[PDB]
C-alpha cells in the first residue's frame, strides 16, 4: 500500500513520528506487513478547499485489493482522526481517494505484482 | 471535485486570485457546489513535456460523475484557457488526467461517499 | 504518455539529461513519440518506504493503451533500472503505478484525445 497526503499545513506542524504512525496504523488497518507500506505527506502546499486556505489535505491510497465500501469507510475515519490531531485539520476538509490497483499494475523491484 | 496543476512556470507567476478563479469556474463546470471543490497548485517543479522545458502543466481533475466525452472536453478547453491566460502555458504543452470516482472510493469527513449500505 | 516520481533523494543528486533520458527511454518502451511523452521529477521529498527513510521512489506512468502484463513488468525493469543506475536508488524500495487510461479521460491542447464522436 502506498499513501500520500498533500496539505497547506506548514512542514515545521509535522510532528516527529508521523510517517512512522501512518506507516503502522496503516499495516494494521490493511493487514499487510509494515515493510510494504509507503508513506508519502507534502506540507506547505499552494491549496484551497471550498475556496478557502484554511488548513486542508488532499490524499490517496493505493491498495492491491483491501478496498471497498466499508474497508474505505474505516480507512477514512482512521486518517481523518490523525489528520486532525496530528496535523490539525478538520475531517470536513480531507479528500482521500482510495485506488484498488490491479496486480498486474504495479511494478516494483525490476517486475509487478502479477 | 479536485483538481491539481503541476507545472515548471515560477510561483512568482501565479496571479492573484488564481486558486480562487479555479474554485469557481470548476463549481461551475461541473455543477457541483463551490464549497465542495478542492484545487491544488503546484509550481516550479522540475518537468519536461516533449523534451522541452519550456512552460508546460499536468493536472488532473476527479469528480463523482461529471466525467465523460462532451463534459472533458468542456473542462480542457476550459482549463487550457485558464492555464493560457493567467501561467501563459500553451494548451498544447498541457495534460489533463480525467478521473470517475466512485462515491464508495472517495473519502471524506471521517467516512466516505458512500453512505447507503452497510 | 506521463511518468512521474516522487522521491526523497536530494535535488542535486538527480543528474543533467535525467528528464531527457527518461524521454527517449519512455519513447522507445512505450512506442508512442518523444513529442507527447512527459516526465515529472519531484526530489527532496518526504516519506517512506516499509517504515525507512533511505532512498525509494513513488512513481506512476499513464498511458492510452500500451498497459498490460508483460508490458508493465517491461517497463518496470527499465524504470527500476534507471533509477537504480542514476539515483542510485534500489529497485525493491520503488513502486511504479500503472494506469491504461482511455482517450475521452486525457485533455490537452483545449480538447481531449477522444475527436471521432460527439
Ligand atoms: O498493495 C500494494 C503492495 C503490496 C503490499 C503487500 C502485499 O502483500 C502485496 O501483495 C502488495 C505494494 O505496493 C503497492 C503500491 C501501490 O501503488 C498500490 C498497492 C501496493
Amino acid at each position: 500500500p502506498m499513501f500520500i497526503v498533500n496539505t497547506n499545513v506548514p512542514r515545521a506542524s509535522v510532528p516527529d513520528g508521523f510517517l512512522s504512525e501512518l506507516t503502522q496504523q496503516l499495516a494494521q488497518a490493511t493487514g499487510k506487513p509494515p515493510q510494504y507500506i509507503a508513506v508519502h505527506v507534502v506540507p506547505d502546499q499552494l491549496m484551497a478547499f471550498g475556496g478557502s486556505s484554511e488548513p486542508c489535505a488532499l490524499c490517496s491510497l493505493h491498495s492491491i485489493g483491501k478496498i471497498g465500501g466499508a474497508q474505505n469507510r474505516s480507512y477514512s475515519k482512521l486518517l481523518c482522526g490523525l489528520l486532525a490531531e496530528r496535523l490539525r485539520i478538520s475531517p470536513d476538509r480531507v479528500y482521500i481517494n482510495y485506488y484498488d490497483m490491479n496486480a498486474a499494475n504495479v511494478g516494483w523491484n525490476n517486475s509487478t505484482f502479477a
